[PDB]
């Protein structure tokens, strides 16, 4: 019988996460096993529903991709109570047992973004900060290393708010702040979805603002190529999900995984 490795994705309604998947399928498919995708849908309830009935499906492995990293202690303790390993991808679990935790260092790269606002505008520029969704690790850290690029460079911060990593509040969001904030001189968005819809925001305007995203996908990069988006923090989600099936079959054939496992950024400028 063909063994399952199971994959819970926060959401497949953003690119980054399709990717994720893809990368999981095609490390699946090179190792020999089924891979089982649900969608959450950004749901922490029907994430738990997820792991219930990957967990029926018997599942020998569970990749998850939290909706929130507090609330996905509940679902996490499904699997740890049924006896199935856990593997975090891109977000982290603030409780349950989890075996491995593969992410990129997104405190790095919040920092990489600020330090590329600096190099542009210089020391002392006015910035906004649209954060993602604030219960993920991911926002957390883009939004601890982005501190540290305001500290080090003096930027002056209109405001920092949440659009949910979605690319239509990230417009609202940022029409909103346009009117409010505007002398406004750079975003960074912690996404390239918010990125997006910042920058529509800003043309809608007419307004002159630098925009820096997150992700470096296929659209994120074509804004930047065509010089609308200043730069990316580009991730590998393939990376990180042939990675989380790379390591869950190492925990099948009873060999120790490393339970931090960093995935690299690189910064995309036209
Ligand atoms: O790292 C991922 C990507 O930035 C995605 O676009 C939003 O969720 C984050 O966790």
């Amino acid at each position: 019988m063909q063994e399952t490795i199971a994959l819970t994705v926060s959401t497949l309604d953003n690119p980054f996460f399709v990717s994720l998947k893809d990368g999981a399928q095609k490390k699946a498919t090179e190792l020999g096993y089924k891979l089982v995708v649900l969608d959450s849908q950004n749901d922490p309830s029907k994430e738990l529903s997820n792991v219930e009935d990957l967990t029926v499906r018997g599942a020998k492995v569970l990749l998850i991709n939290p909706t929130d990293s507090a609330a996905v202690s509940n679902a996490v303790a499904i699997a740890n109570r049924n006896k199935i390993p856990v593997i975090t991808l891109d977000r982290g679990a603030a409780k349950g047992e989890v075996v491995s935790h593969i992410a990129s260092d997104n405190v790095a790269g919040g920092k990489m973004a600020g330090d590329f606002i600096a190099q542009k505008l210089g020391d002392g520029a006015k910035v906004i900060q649209l954060e993602g969704l604030a219960g993920t690790s991911a926002a957390r850290e883009r939004g601890e290393g982005f501190k540290q690029a305001i500290e080090a460079h003096k930027f002056d911060v209109l405001a920092s708010q949440p659009a949910d990593f979605d690319r239509t509040k990230g417009l609202n969001v940022t029409e909103n702040l346009l009117a409010s904030k505007g002398s406004v001189q750079a975003i960074f968005a912690q996404n390239d979805e918010m990125a997006l819809g910042a920058l529509r925001a800003i043309s809608a305007a007419g307004k002159k603002v630098l925009v820096v995203g997150f992700d470096g996908t296929e659209d994120g990069v074509k804004a930047v190529k065509s010089g609308k988006l200043a730069a990316t923090v580009a991730q590998q989600p393939e990376l990180i999900g042939s990675l989380g099936v790379e390591t869950a079959d190492k925990i099948l054939k009873g060999e120790k995984v490393d339970a931090k496992i960093p995935v690299a950024l690189k910064v995309v400028t036209e």
